[PDB]
């Protein structure tokens, strides 16, 4: 309904049943991604020069292409200490796990 | 509607109203990401740990946190003839034109 942004969103790991591994934190505030990407994009928007033409190409066909998507642009990595795939409990930096920044794509 | 998947499209300048400041190219292959973040049975859904975190959520909650998103996760550049800030032909590399691949994020 609304533009493009970063909505919050606490993940708790026994809900989704990553705590068969993870043995600490018993979630996290992953966030989420929400909102339009409508013309015109400004630099808020963190949109790319394709997603500026697709922006265009949905309002003369808006049956067929649908408009940019909003998505993570900066994701951030989080530390966590869980069985590893040898079977020892390690401390990591898990990956692409939090939204830093959303975007249209 | 369907499996998150690069689809074709061909963006012809002169339709989005562009004809004017790009002299070179008239149009070019910009391709589209569509499709739902299903993960299908015979397909392979490239997805960040975020998108598969957005999936579990998602699916035990639906109407509070959507579905990631099928976005770009490649995307290339195109060349192009453009008339200058003192009306010259240049030619300058423009980022993130063509979709080159499709996932989830
Ligand atoms: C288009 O893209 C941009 C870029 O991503 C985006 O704006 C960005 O907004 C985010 C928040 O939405 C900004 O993130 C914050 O920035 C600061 C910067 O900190 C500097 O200093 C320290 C110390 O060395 C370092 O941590 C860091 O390396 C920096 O140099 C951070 O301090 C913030 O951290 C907090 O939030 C994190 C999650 O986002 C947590 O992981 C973290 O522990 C911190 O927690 C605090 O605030 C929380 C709320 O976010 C809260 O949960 C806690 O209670 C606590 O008080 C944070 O990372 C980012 O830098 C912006 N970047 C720019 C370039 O402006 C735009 O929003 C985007 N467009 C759209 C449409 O979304
Ligand atoms: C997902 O996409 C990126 C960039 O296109 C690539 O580096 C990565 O190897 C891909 N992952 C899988 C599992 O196909």
């Amino acid at each position: 309904k609304s533009s493009c942004k970063r909505h919050p969103l606490y993940v708790d790991f026994s809900d989704v049943g990553w705590n068969d591994w993870i043995v600490a934190p018993p979630g996290y505030h992953a966030f989420y991604c929400d909102g339009e990407c409508s013309f015109p994009l400004n630099a808020h928007m963190n949109a790319t020069n394709h997603a500026i033409v697709q922006t265009l190409v949905h309002l003369m066909n808006p049956e067929y292409v649908p408009k940019p998507c909003c998505a993570p642009t900066e994701l951030s990595a989080i530390s966590m200490l869980y069985l590893d795939e040898n079977e020892k409990v390690v401390l990591k930096n898990y990956q692409d796990m939090v939204v830093e920044g959303c975007g249209c794509r």
